[PDB]
């Protein structure tokens, strides 16, 4: 629109592109995402429009949803920073752990404040996490696959993030609970520790596998009904266990019995993002300002 003053293309969603621009009139600096373009759910434009009213520090605010020429664009408060950015920039030397801490602690209340209203993320990834100089960590892009339906792709040729999905569906499940985002959170925590993403699948088979090497190839033990699952096939291969010891060095046993429990196959058995808040893991957690080169 001839509203802003566009700065910069941001980025690529699995939902559409991230522009960042100025207000001409009110000179506000915001995050202009574009969603796709034959008409779009009003079911959606409803649901979404809902998140407006979402407010909490760890939860990126939506100030607007404006549908015009058959276009969604969701107009959102501006943060700097993406946290696959910062991952990046801090590879040689690393997040300190009083760091990682601070941002999962914050991440999960995020959730938890999410979870309580009845809303889902789906598609949690570093690209999504933004930080501001301050110590805070916000989420961004909630409960658009719930309004609108993960499609195939982003919107053009885009090659989708498949590197946090949680296990129930990858195995085909039609529902999802609360908890693909802990599973997500969880992958990313992993990654922020060993400055090397947990699972990286080059396809949803690989991507399963890869979890299967790692976790172990679920069974009707530890995950009941995993068999029945959609996707499901007795012919995956049986690999076991690995020790977590060996998944996340050199983390310590309350960050990986935490983790743990993030990563539990059974969706059922996943810790909440409430539990997770009060395990041993935080009771130190502070709140460290970050090193950010902007
Ligand atoms: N990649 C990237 N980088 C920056 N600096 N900001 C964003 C961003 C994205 C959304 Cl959806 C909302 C607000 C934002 O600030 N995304």
């Amino acid at each position: 629109m001839e509203n802003f003053q566009k700065v910069e293309k941001i980025g690529e969603g699995t939902y559409g592109v991230v522009y960042k621009a100025r207000n001409k009139l009110t000179g506000e600096v915001v995050a202009l995402k574009k969603i796709r373009t034959e008409g779009v759910p009003s079911t959606a434009i409803r649901e979404i429009s809902l998140l407006k009213e979402l407010n909490h520090p760890n939860i990126v605010k939506l100030l607007d949803v404006i549908h015009t020429e058959n276009k969604l664009y969701l107009v959102f408060e501006f943060l700097h920073q993406d946290l696959k950015k910062f991952m990046d920039a801090s590879a040689l030397t690393g997040i300190p752990l009083p760091l990682i801490k601070s941002y999962l602690f914050q991440l999960l209340q995020g959730l938890a404040f999410c979870h309580s209203h009845r809303v889902l993320h789906r598609d949690l990834k570093p690209q999504n996490l933004l930080i501001n100089t301050e110590g805070a960590i916000k989420l961004a892009d909630f409960g658009l696959a719930r309004a609108f339906g993960v499609p195939v792709r982003t919107y053009t040729h885009e090659v989708v993030t498949l590197w946090y999905r949680a296990p129930e569906i990858l195995l085909g499940c039609k529902y999802y609970s609360t908890a693909v985002d802990i599973w997500s959170l969880g992958c990313i925590f992993a990654e922020m520790v060993t400055r090397r993403a947990l699972f990286p699948g080059d396809s949803e088979i690989d991507q399963l596998f890869r979890i299967f090497r790692t976790l172990g190839t679920p069974d009707e033990v530890v995950w009941p009904g995993v068999t029945s699952m959609p996707d499901y096939k007795p012919s995956f291969p049986k690999w076991a266990r690995q020790d977590f010891s060996k998944v996340v060095p050199p983390l310590d046993e309350d960050g990986r019995s935490l983790l743990s429990q993030m990563l539990h196959y059974d969706p059922n058995k996943r810790i909440s993002a409430k539990a997770a808040l009060a395990h041993p893991f935080f009771q130190d957690v502070t709140k460290p300002v970050p090193h950010l080169r902007l």
